[PDB]
């Protein structure tokens, strides 16, 4: 008999997804870690050599965390003792070892405790940040040059990003931009004096007799902010001068006026970097274009090459303004940015006229511009099939726009439908990267004529293993509510049969502009509990949610827990309605937004579901972090938008608790959603006097990701979701 | 037929029980709040008066906390604006009113936010301590005298206590000893400089935006401890325009070699002071008693004069050496001490006299002296029929220790077999507090032919109430391990038959000294477990328990953690094989220690117990303080006691738990028992994949207390009992 996908086969990965990472060093060649070799992979003919033996560190005296190649193939840069901070962030130890004399180096080394470090674009110039201020060195060998004298723990940054920098704006823990060749180096500087700070006990190991009290810079909604200058110093001055020049560039007047945010740099050509603002009220943003002044050693921002954008519905961007991708010579761009009819379509810019020729239109929407060269343009987007969830790589001529060719699509169109895409240096090569459907293809082809060179990984061992496990199904489809289809998945036991009734769970996120209906294949609890548990497990994109346009997703603007949590009810309503679902046996779960929509559900009194679990809810806007909850939310104050902060709380709904089973679980270590969040919901339970089921993880993050504490809290939501479906 | 005694009932406080608390002002009148009236009464014929009509500050415009009359009447302290801080200590602000004028004072007042406040033992002066410095005002209406002015938070605090004096050593935020007739005032100084914090999150209300986090100068086991120091000042010398002169008593020398704390202060007369000192390791203490030099105006404690008490099997006392009581002319004194065989009883000494006379002998302790007079010395004892978890008062004649007299043994044998005292200001008169087995019957007494006068209050209203009700019975009875009788008691379901099997609960507290069989009669949750449950409650002191002398309670001397718990977990054997419990449903649960045990029972592999509730637990004995810990376990280092420290903790027996069900429990607001010390215990149950059942109690502190917790905890745990039980 075929086995099914148990809860153990989940928690201990006995069926792994084959990768197939590699990284560009060129035009024509990749690199690629076999058996712990790194190997060269010629593109158009398949071969490989060693470029650095398993053997080669093995004396070394630390596990080595990563690596990093200078663009000139002469360095490299070994990373250990990683020690991870939030999301991005990590401090690290580092050596350079000479590759040309097969040496390390021993003289001046990378300090201990660096923060960040990047080589130069080209060559081998280094910088990196340490106790907040940034250093360079022209050469591996010799001292480093001090750039900044103001790095202040928890106060100045500079070269990297503060917490909600982190996490909301850059996604990214580095905040240094060198220009393409490496003469300037480009740099933010984050103050953050007046920030509050969040809280939170560290418990550490048994032997560590008092706790520590981590502190960190974290402006919750309606708080002070981080303020932030800009920066750019040319290196090549650095061994001529005892103390290099920085000089600023100040943000726009229309942003000076109030609180703001730096939310894009990208550098156009040698002497040309594109800066985005954004205000504070998120609405609006503003793009410079600055040159580089020869005569004056001053960085000028023309006003006729500045470019504003504005929304009258929402905010701007999915979730900020989106990046410009310049062409070579730096005097026009191209940008997603949302058309006449609310769609993201890509704009073609001149540097200097601000109206944009929209080159894509249609019901669909670009996710993202991947690649530029002379000829064509290629990107990202869900039009195939008018699938919201599918994603697609296509290619358009840039000397006509009618001419428009689908990369992906036929490739191989049963199995795959969801792509992304990595290409070499100048766009020469490209990976494509297919994550569903069906289990997942690595592929490479050349770009002259598409042509497809061979297959870098197709799971073939995972496929073999899988034929003796009894599989669940997924279907995508859509439900038309108001003239409007909106798209769900469910997570279908083996031989599913509709004349039967199943329990279900509703696995809900359902945050602004995400998506939890697509085509990707994936193995995770869903997955054993469909297989193993015949419960079916469905997910549902209503209003706020992605890749839809702009009516489906600024729906919940200023708005935070209205229709994107009616929606969630009525798709359990409509679910129902479709005969195979148990009506006495519905429950939902989420985490983060999804905890937050659970429990906004679970206290609605709608009478819906038996049962829910939350973990790591957002309870109150107030409590979250301003970037991200003013860009919905606006600000809590009574002139603006405080009254729907106010009403949009779990705590108010407690007492319609009493009518479900819930299940709330918090890490106490979460630095993202704090552990105050769930705390205050269980006050306010406990308040009005309802029972329900509590689990902290002690020093565990947002993530709830270290081996142990993963397998004990799906081992502990698996007893409860078993015990309210009455399974054994 | 009839109802029994609910889970409502108990929390709803349905049946209460009466109390009689009266405050004696003379040898011959007390004070009593009746109606929100304060009434005087005559002792000898049980006349009153109005004292303070309960109307007299209906204008006051604050609700009023308590208040406090001055020793000579004239005037009365009005507590309110009262915030709890620890277990004893609080803030207040305070109002006098002067009776002679029937009007508030309103010059020089006390200060809001006032720590401690005490009337002279005489007349009318007050002393009070805020921000930490201590305050002399010789008339209510007239400026303070500031006599300390290096108070400072967190820091140095002068003549109150710090967290752990306060908890463990004292009993008590004051550290204020007037002289007996006001004359001088005693005072202790602490310095916790170089004591580390305990810090905690508290989440208040949901309206505040960021948690606060709480920090407390505790030094856990072997950390640095506060240092002390003592003075005397004098008050009818003090000066509006010099400051106030305080003459320090320096620690004998014997003690100045190392740590040590200051335990205990009692005045002996006008003008002599006994002061006792004990080693951080707490197996010796010294007496001295210090005479006031009026030519040099120094304190003198003669050599001669001190008193040695030391312990070669354990600590000294019971929780700390215990209090003298003084003769008239203050040359002698008695003192409980063990004697030869371990057993604690009644030592006579002259002031400059070695060996001390044993007035008192037997295998039964004396619980403590109530009363001296010339004539006789009044104490409570647990000699009666031999039973250890019983008190009576006795007397016993100054002139002939032969002649004792029991004094409360045979008023009412079947109801009142544990008795409490309080005397008139010269023993004239005694009120009697029997608390079981029957309800808590009050009376008074004159003790010159220890004639009954009155019945003061006998709960006939609640006796009404309960006849009504089905309620539980309590057993008391003992078992013999190793030719030692060790007392347990069982709480009984209501009509209970023998020769049917009842499930069993343990509850345990079993920390040193303690007593767990007694014959008190409780309303609280096991009264609940079973008269509506069914559900058999027990209890059993073990070794390391109190009131039986030093080998059964010093057996656990440096080895907390092993008989105590080996101990409940054969009693437990010893009950499962009596014919009446179900030996497949066996529970244990506790609070503090008893969470401790619980949790050590649970992870013993003793297979015994199905499942188990540990509320606020120790959890390793270095995360506890060190005036409590160290008294058990001495120093944790390597030359002393680390090695037990390290193999007594509950995280080393994480593996265990897999067989067995467990609830933890804690607040995260325990200033006492950190929530750190559950925290580990989860991370450890978490780390080896054993499934469990938790709940926090957002800003609880070790009580548990506030009203809607302490519903919902005990709601909780009467769940989980009757899922583990299969009760409907
Ligand atoms: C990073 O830390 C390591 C380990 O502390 C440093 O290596 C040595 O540490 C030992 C003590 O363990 C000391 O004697 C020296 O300070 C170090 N000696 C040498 C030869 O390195 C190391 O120095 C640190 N790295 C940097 C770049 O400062
Ligand atoms: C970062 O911002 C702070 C202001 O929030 C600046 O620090 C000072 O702030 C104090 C009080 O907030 C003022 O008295 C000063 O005028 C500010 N300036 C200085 C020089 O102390 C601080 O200067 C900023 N730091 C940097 C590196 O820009
Ligand atoms: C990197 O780019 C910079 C900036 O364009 C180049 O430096 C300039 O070169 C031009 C012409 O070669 C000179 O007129 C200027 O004096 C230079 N300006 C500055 C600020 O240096 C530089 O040539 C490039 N570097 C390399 C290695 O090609
Ligand atoms: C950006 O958002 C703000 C806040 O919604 C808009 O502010 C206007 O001013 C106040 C509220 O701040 C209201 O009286 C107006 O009705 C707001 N206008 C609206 C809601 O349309 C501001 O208009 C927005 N900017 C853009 C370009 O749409
Ligand atoms: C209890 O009763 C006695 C009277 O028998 C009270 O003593 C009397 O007090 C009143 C007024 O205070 C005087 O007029 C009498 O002269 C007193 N008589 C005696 C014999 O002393 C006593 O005050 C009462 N006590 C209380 C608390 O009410
Ligand atoms: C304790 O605090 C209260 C409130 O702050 C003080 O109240 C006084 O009366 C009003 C408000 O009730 C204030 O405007 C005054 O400043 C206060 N002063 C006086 C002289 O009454 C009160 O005084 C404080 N008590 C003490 C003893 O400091
Ligand atoms: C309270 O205790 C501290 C010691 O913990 C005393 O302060 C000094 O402590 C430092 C080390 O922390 C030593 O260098 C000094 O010798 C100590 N005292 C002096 C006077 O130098 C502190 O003085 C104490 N305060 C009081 C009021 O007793
Ligand atoms: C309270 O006790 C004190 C201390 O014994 C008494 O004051 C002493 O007694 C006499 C007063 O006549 C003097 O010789 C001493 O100088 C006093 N000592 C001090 C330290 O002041 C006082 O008399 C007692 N009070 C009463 C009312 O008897
Ligand atoms: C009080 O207890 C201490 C420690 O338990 C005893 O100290 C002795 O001396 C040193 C210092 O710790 C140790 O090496 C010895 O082993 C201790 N002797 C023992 C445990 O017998 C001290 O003897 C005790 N005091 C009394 C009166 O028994
Ligand atoms: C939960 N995911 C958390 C609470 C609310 C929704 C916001 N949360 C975040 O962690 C945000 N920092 C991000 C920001 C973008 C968009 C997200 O939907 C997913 C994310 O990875 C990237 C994290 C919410
Ligand atoms: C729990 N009860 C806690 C942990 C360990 C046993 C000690 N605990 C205390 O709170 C102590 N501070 C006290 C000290 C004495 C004796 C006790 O048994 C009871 C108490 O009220 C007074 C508190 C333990
Ligand atoms: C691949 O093969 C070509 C010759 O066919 C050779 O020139 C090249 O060095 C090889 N590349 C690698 C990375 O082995
Ligand atoms: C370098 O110059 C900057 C800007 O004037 C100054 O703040 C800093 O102190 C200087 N550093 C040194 C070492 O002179
Ligand atoms: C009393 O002592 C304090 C603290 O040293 C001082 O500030 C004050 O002036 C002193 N008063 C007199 C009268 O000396």
């Amino acid at each position: 008999t075929r086995k099914t996908y148990t809860l153990t086969d989940y928690l201990k990965n006995t069926y792994r997804l084959k990768l197939y990472s590699l990284r560009w060093i060129s035009d024509h060649e990749y690199l690629y870690k076999q058996e712990n070799n790194i190997l060269v992979f010629n593109a158009e003919y398949g071969n490989s050599s060693v470029f650095l033996e398993n053997s080669t560190f093995d004396e070394f005296g630390h596990s080595i965390n990563d690596y990093s190649i200078s663009p000139d193939g002469q360095f490299i840069l070994l990373e250990y003792n990683y020690v991870k901070q939030w999301r991005h962030s990590y401090t690290a130890s580092y050596d350079i070892y000479d590759l040309n004399k097969r040496q390390l180096i021993t003289e001046e080394r990378i300090p201990n405790n660096t923060q960040w470090v990047t080589w130069s674009p080209v060559g081998h110039k280094l910088a990196y940040v340490w106790n907040n201020d940034i250093y360079v060195k022209i050469e591996p060998n010799l001292p480093s040059y001090r750039i900044t004298w103001t790095g202040k723990e928890d106060i100045i940054y500079n070269g990297i990003t503060d917490w909600v920098y982190e996490e909301e704006v850059f996604s990214a823990y580095s905040a240094l931009w060198w220009s393409p060749n490496g003469t300037f180096l480009a740099y933010a500087q984050f103050n953050d004096t007046e920030v509050p700070l969040i809280e939170y006990s560290f418990y550490s190991d048994e032997s560590l007799q008092y706790p520590k009290t981590v502190r960190v810079p974290y402006p919750k909604a309606g708080a002070v902010n981080p303020t932030v200058k800009f920066f750019v110093v040319n290196t090549d001055s650095l061994s001529s001068v005892t103390n290099a020049t920085s000089i600023q560039i100040t943000a726009p007047a229309s942003m000076l006026i109030g609180d703001h945010y730096l939310c894009d740099v990208t550098w156009a050509t040698q002497e040309r970097i594109s800066l985005q603002w954004l205000r504070r009220i998120q609405n609006y943003s503003v793009m410079d274009i600055c040159d580089y002044d020869e005569s004056s050693g001053r960085w000028n921002c023309l006003v006729a090459r500045q470019h504003i954008e504005m929304s009258t519905t929402g905010w701007v961007g999915r979730f900020r303004p989106s990046e410009p991708h310049f062409t070579l010579d730096g005097n026009s761009f191209y940008k997603i940015i949302s058309n006449e009819e609310g769609y993201r379509h890509i704009c073609y810019f001149q540097i200097d006229k601000k109206d944009c020729t929209f080159i894509t239109k249609g019901t669909w929407e670009v996710i993202g511009i991947e690649a530029l060269t002379s000829d064509y343009l290629y990107y990202i987007s869900n039009e195939y099939k008018g699938m919201p969830g599918g994603r697609n790589l296509y290619k358009i001529q840039l000397s006509d726009y009618t001419k428009v060719t689908c990369l992906s699509c036929e490739l191989n169109p049963e199995r795959c439908q969801y792509y992304s895409v990595s290409f070499s240096k100048e766009a020469k090569y490209y990976q494509l990267r297919c994550s569903g459907p069906g289990l997942p293809l690595y592929t490479l082809h050349s770009s002259v004529n598409d042509k497809g060179l061979r297959v870098l990984e197709d799971n073939s061992a995972l496929d073999k293993m899988l034929q003796n496990v009894q599989m669940p199904s997924k279907k995508l489809d859509f439900i038309i509510l108001n003239e409007t289809k909106f798209w769900y998945q469910m997570i279908l036991p083996p031989h599913f049969d509709k004349s039967k009734k199943y329990p279900l769970l509703l696995d809900v996120y359902a945050g602004p502009c995400s998506q939890k209906a697509d085509t990707v294949f994936r193995l995770n609890w869903a997955t054993y509990l469909a297989s193993t548990e015949n419960i079916i497990v469905a997910s549902f994109d209503g209003r706020g949610s992605g890749y839809q346009g702009d009516k489906i997703m600024h729906a919940i603007n200023r708005r935070l827990g209205t229709f994107e949590v009616e929606d969630q009810i009525e798709a359990a309503r409509q679910f129902s309605k479709m005969g195979f679902v148990d009506n006495k046996r519905i429950a939902i779960w989420g985490w983060s937004y999804g905890g937050y929509v659970t429990s906004m559900v679970l206290g609605s009194g709608s009478g819906v579901f038996k049962c829910g679990i939350a973990v790591a809810p957002v309870s109150r806007w107030e409590y979250y972090d301003s970037v991200y909850t003013e860009r919905y939310m606006g600000l809590p104050t009574p002139e603006d938008n405080l009254d729907h902060y106010r009403n949009s709380t779990v705590m108010s709904r407690a007492e319609n608790f009493k009518q479900v089973e819930y299940l709330l679980i918090h890490g106490t270590a979460d630095d993202n959603v704090h552990f105050q969040q769930s705390a205050q919901i269980s006050k306010a339970l406990v308040d009005v006097g309802v029972d329900f089921q509590a689990m902290w993880y002690t020093d565990e993050d947002h993530g709830i990701a270290s081996s142990t504490a993963h397998q004990h809290i799906y081992t502990h939501m698996s007893h409860f979701i078993k015990q309210c479906f009455s399974l054994p």
